[PDB]
């Protein structure tokens, strides 16, 4: 697209924004941005000629502008968002500006959680291929960071937020993996208006891969003769148990055994199964596909094995910052002595009813801690012991652990009561593990 002369606003100075900023100096606009913050991070990357207000928005420049790009941060809700397009101003966010300049295809995935796994995961079955393969989306690195006429395929990971911005998306794979409360903030009229969002993903898509186990994931019309789904137990792409085995299995053929995969847990494989979906459709070829899926080592804090030791497995699932990432954890989960279950820290007033079902049985126990590690116990008192932090937590089941055990760091709730962030609690986690299980 063309922007010569243009009066572009732009709202967000993250990283995102930033990335907006040099995309239109590249092309000789100098953009306008704004942020509520009075001093946020990207200030002092700017150039002179940018003019900038921090400290809240200027409403006369959103209300000047021929183009606002707006943050995934700020709502379209937003009373000065909602005058400037009462009056016609044209709102879009950096994935709109990034659709209209891609030249290669276009693999998208949304999803309430597993989103940067099965991203990450399509990535390394492009480079697998030998493809020059930009991977992006994620806060870390904005997909306009990716544009390049030498890139063969984007893999991009984008939230309902961006989503919600974007109108010129023509993906050649796209996703929803899950629908799960949350974002509530941001959805005042509920689960539906979230799922909204997400579904414009599958808008002009040419194969949706969609979760059989959720059919909220499905198009907002029905299925429809694009549509390739992936489940626990039927679908296209699904798993298959026999023996105390499981395979990965496609169009009523086993393609792999999960033993040759890196990844543990029944939603890992699932987020296997859909990224192998999308490679297929996006027209990877299925052996480098396959073999991604036996190197592929996973993220940190996405349910991670940190230790391997006299039978017992340490799990950090510090990123399950939400309680449907640690019902994921526990659906299927395989453990052969006892789960040691550490919850905790702030919950930001979730509902963790739907924990309950999956904490039965004589081999579980919780440890709960942090903010709102009262509430954790309460799920069942009878198995449950609370401390202030994960590591008192910690010593507590340390000495109670015996092989076949498994003890599972899938807080449910946000680590900024007692950490920085989940990657400092993950890494206390693994830091303790070793201590305390390794020797
Ligand atoms: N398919 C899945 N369903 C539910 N939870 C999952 C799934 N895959 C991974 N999780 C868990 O969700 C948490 C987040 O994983 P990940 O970082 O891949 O998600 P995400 O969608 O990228 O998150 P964000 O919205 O923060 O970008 C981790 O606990 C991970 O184990
Ligand atoms: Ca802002
Ligand atoms: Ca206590
Ligand atoms: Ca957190
Ligand atoms: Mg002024
Ligand atoms: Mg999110
Ligand atoms: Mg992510
Ligand atoms: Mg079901």
């Amino acid at each position: 697209a063309d922007y010569q002369g243009k009066n572009v606003v732009i709202i967000g100075l993250g990283l995102t924004g930033l990335s907006c900023v040099d995309f239109f100096l590249a092309r000789g606009v100098t953009p306008r941005v704004m942020d509520t913050r009075m001093t946020p991070p990207g200030l002092d990357k700017l150039p002179e000629a940018v003019e900038r207000h921090t400290g809240s928005l200027n409403d006369e420049w959103l209300m000047a502008a021929d183009l606002i790009v707006a943050s995934p941060g700020i709502a379209l809700a937003h009373p000065s968002l909602s005058a400037a397009a009462d009056a016609g101003i044209e709102i879009v966010g950096d994935i709109e500006l990034f659709c209209r300049e891609a030249q290669a295809p276009i693999v998208a995935i949304t999803g309430s959680n597993g989103k940067s796994t099965v991203t990450t995961l399509v990535g390394e079955m492009a480079k697998a291929a030998g493809v020059n393969v930009g991977v992006g989306g994620n806060i870390g690195l904005p997909a306009l960071m990716l544009l390049d006429d030498e890139c063969e395929l984007y893999v991009l990971e984008l939230s309902s937020f961006q989503l919600e911005t974007t109108s010129s998306l023509q993906a050649v794979a796209a996703t929803i993996l899950n629908v799960t409360e949350d974002h509530m903030d941001r959805y005042p009229f509920g689960l539906q208006q979230y799922r909204a969002a997400k579904l414009r993903i599958y808008e002009n898509a040419k194969v949706c891969v969609v979760n059989a186990d959720d059919a909220l994931t499905m198009p907002i019309r029905g299925a429809d003769e694009r549509c390739v789904s992936f489940g626990v137990n039927m679908g296209d792409y699904h798993l298959n148990h026999q023996q105390g085995e499981t395979w990965l299995r496609v169009k009523g053929e086993k393609v792999l055994n999960v033993k040759e995969m890196k990844l543990s847990g029944q939603h890992n494989y699932t987020n296997a199964l859909a990224a192998l979906a999308l490679a297929d459709a996006a027209g990877l070829p299925r052996a480098s596909s396959l073999k991604a899926l036996t190197t592929f080592t996973g993220l940190p804090h996405r349910f991670e094995v940190v230790l391997e030791h006299n039978g017992v497995r340490w799990i950090n699932d510090s990123k399950a910052t939400n309680v449907g990432s640690t019902e994921a954890a526990l659906n299927g989960l395989h453990v052969d002595g006892t789960l040691h279950l550490l919850l905790g820290g702030d919950g930001k007033s979730a509902d963790f009813s739907p924990l309950a079902r999956y904490l039965n049985g004589d081999n579980v126990r919780l440890y709960c801690f942090g903010r709102d590690g009262a509430q954790l116990a309460a799920l069942r008192p009878e198995v449950a012991e609370q401390t202030e932090t994960m590591e008192q937590a910690m010593r507590l089941l340390a000495p109670r652990v015996q092989p076949g055990d498994m003890v599972l760091l899938s807080p449910a709730c946000a680590s900024l009561d007692q950490f920085k962030n989940f990657e400092q609690r993950g890494n206390e986690f693994a830091r303790l593990a070793k201590e305390l299980g390794g020797h």
